């Protein structure tokens, strides 16, 4: 199953964990958006990212991941939610860049210097907002100090994709959270020795199931184990493009209308909505009567 | 002293406390902006809130409270240092309103629908920033529910600004925090009945003696206590309006040019520099030299 997360608990439950298999999801984001290379790993990282984290989310929340920054890509953008979907988007789909001197995909340079933000939309009148400075800009590890600074959570992520010209081939990654820091210092120090010594994700799950990764985090196999189905879903649809138009300028409407058509693509998941002249007249006419 | 903050810890160094009396600071923000009577109080609250959490400060860090709102002041700034001083704005400066119901300053309905952010600026490449929704827009509360959700720091905040037509007569207030989850309920429970049966800080300033006011709170007179002087201080000069005209389009300083003249006003403390055709002339010239 490459649309798969795992997730439980460990030490009377003072440690949580999560490990996800998304391939499938990363190889949808990559064709919807007709990403580059560079702009499928540093997504496909944002969305693993938002996936991790979605079985400790609050009923009906979204939660999301905004790294801004000044290097080519310049934004990343990936949501999660309580119901186990992801969705995301870069400011530039076609970003391109020499290999860093390891040969890997350059994701540091794509985003460049700036800043990483969560939005936590839990059904009040404005989301919770955090901001943190960025640590590296590989993504895993600037999303650990987030958590480790904002949430008080100590925190380990590893995440990879790996892409080649018949598409995404992994897209996964785990991440181990100490909720309760009562945890005794050896547990600590294991698990961090443990993690430390993994191969990167990329390497790592083509020799090594889920659950057999775990068992090597945590020294011992893990008990208890839940699981679900992450899928790409977005919640436009044409209404909501029709609005979209509607909350536009009069004067938009009429150039539109002159030029023959209107469209509406979704950020998010680049749906294209293509309205007539006809359409066009009746928003219009609308926003007159209106 | 109507410039003094005080400060300690009780019940070992479980709970911090925070108690300032600023009537001349608050003074003092009311005169650089030409504050109406609202906008003092809606901005000398901030100010308060800012000036209580200073003891607390890392080295050289400038903190600052951004209420943002769609009421008709919009907008309040108040920003304090681990120098303890302070430094604020609001965008509406002129605001007037009904009195509420109970015939106080309506500093809710001023702020309106909106969110508190706190910006925490500790000398790294950029600031953390965290964001919540406001919960009555008295502001208290507000930084209190910011302190308990974003800093995992139980809070109880008390503010009060009493000014008429001889301008602040009091601008005070307290703050009380658990820094420590792990202490005995009974003296939370305590605190949390001793402070709700205060009077607001308007009517118990006249009464009582801040270190007073700090025994009431805590069943016991307090131990240790430091004192500092809080102090309106801006770091704005000539040298930074002058850079801030650089920064402008060519076309800009052109037309200053011709106008004969040039001012930069300094938002946070009203301060107004004016330039001369000659020293726009000379930086225009600076403007096709760099
Ligand atoms: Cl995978
Ligand atoms: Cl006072
Ligand atoms: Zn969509
Ligand atoms: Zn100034």
């Amino acid at each position: 199953h490459h649309h798969m997360i795992y997730y439980g608990t460990m030490f009377d439950h003072k440690v949580r964990f999560s490990i996800v298999r998304m391939r499938e999801v990363v190889e949808e984001a990559r064709n919807r958006h007709a990403l580059s290379y560079l702009a499928t790993v540093v997504l496909g990282r944002a969305l693993i990212g938002a996936a991790l984290v979605t079985p400790w989310l609050a009923e009906k929340e979204r939660w999301t991941l905004d790294i801004e920054g000044n290097g080519p890509i310049r934004r990343v953008v990936a949501q999660s939610t309580s119901e186990f979907t992801v969705r995301g988007y870069v400011a530039n789909p076609k970003v391109e860049l020499p290999l860093n001197e390891k040969g890997k995909f350059d994701v540091a340079g794509a985003i460049g210097q700036g800043v990483l933000r969560v939005v936590r939309d839990l059904g009040l009148k404005t989301p919770f907002v955090s901001q943190v400075p960025l640590v590296s800009g590989e993504i895993a590890e600037d999303l650990a100090y987030y958590f480790a600074v904002s949430e008080q959570i100590p925190s380990a992520f590893s995440i990879g994709v790996l892409v080649d010209s018949d598409g995404v081939k992994i897209a996964g990654g785990f991440a181990v959270q100490i909720i309760d820091r009562t945890l005794e210092q050896e547990k600590v120090e294991m698990i961090e020795k443990n993690i430390k010594n993994l191969p990167s994700i990329s390497k790592l799950f083509q020799e090594a199931e889920p659950l057999d990764v775990l068992e090597r985090i945590f020294g011992e196999k893990v008990g208890f184990v839940e699981t679900a189905e992450i899928k790409y879903k977005c919640d436009c649809n044409r209404e909501k493009a029709k609005n979209a138009l509607l909350v536009l300028d009069k004067k938009e409407l009429e150039d539109m209308r002159k030029e023959g058509k209107g469209e509406v693509v979704c950020k998010w998941c680049n749906t294209r909505y293509v309205f007539s002249e006809e359409e066009l007249e009746e928003l219009l006419k609308f926003k007159v009567d209106d």
